[PDB]
């Protein structure tokens, strides 16, 4: 792709410091201020449901994939114009791939 | 995305015109000129196993989803430079809706 994979280890634990303050992976965990990612791979923005999502996210409906997810943790709200998401953006591509082979395998 | 839902069963017969000759859908499907393609979304290009793919697929490492293979469709040769998927084309967006739709379906 243009995605390597990185360490499902480092990427639990960037997880736990960057990501869990907001959310849950694990399949009947619940929503949080963000949703709940299970299965989130393969399926458009906006449609965990029983969730209150923003306009912006619906709207983008992006296919969440590898990619496009590091495009997303890279800049949220560069990348959803009005997201109510409020982290900053993980800058290393490094610390990227690492969280996104930890979350490819945690979702499933 | 930059994809929308189509008719699954006029993709079906899309698929028998213009996929067919090569390929089988169907989990248990037998690998034909082309691989079988049960459960290519989400997947990487060259993961078939028992297929010998061209070098080009298996090093453009493209993740399949329904806006890359939108893409694909296209233009196969266009997109992986090298790959013996002798295949013209779909020129049109609402041909290769209907097809991607038929193929996210039958492929699961
Ligand atoms: C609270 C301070 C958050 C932190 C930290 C992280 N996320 Fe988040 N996320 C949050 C909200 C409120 C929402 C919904 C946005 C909206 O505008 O409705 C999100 C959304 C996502 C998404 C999109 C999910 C979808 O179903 O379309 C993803 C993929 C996501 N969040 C992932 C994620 C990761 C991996 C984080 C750690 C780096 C992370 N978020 C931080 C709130 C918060
Ligand atoms: C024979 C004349 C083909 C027709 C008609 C179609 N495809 Fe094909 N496809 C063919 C080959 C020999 C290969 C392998 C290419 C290589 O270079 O190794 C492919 C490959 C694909 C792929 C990539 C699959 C992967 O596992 O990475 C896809 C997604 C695909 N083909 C789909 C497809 C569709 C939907 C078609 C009808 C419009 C179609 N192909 C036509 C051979 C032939």
């Amino acid at each position: 792709t243009e995605f390597k994979a990185g360490s499902a280890k480092k990427g639990a634990t960037l997880f736990k410091t960057r990501c869990l303050q907001c959310h849950t992976v694990e399949k009947g965990g619940p929503h949080k201020v963000g949703p709940n990612l299970h299965g989130i791979f393969g399926r458009h923005s906006g449609q965990a449901e029983g969730y209150s999502y923003t306009d912006a996210n619906i709207k983008k409906n992006v296919l969440w994939d590898e990619n496009n997810m590091s495009e997303y943790l890279t800049n949220p709200k560069k990348y959803i114009p009005g997201t109510k998401m409020a982290f900053g953006g993980c800058k290393k591509e490094k610390d990227r791939n690492d969280l996104i082979t930890y979350l490819k395998k945690a979702t499933e």
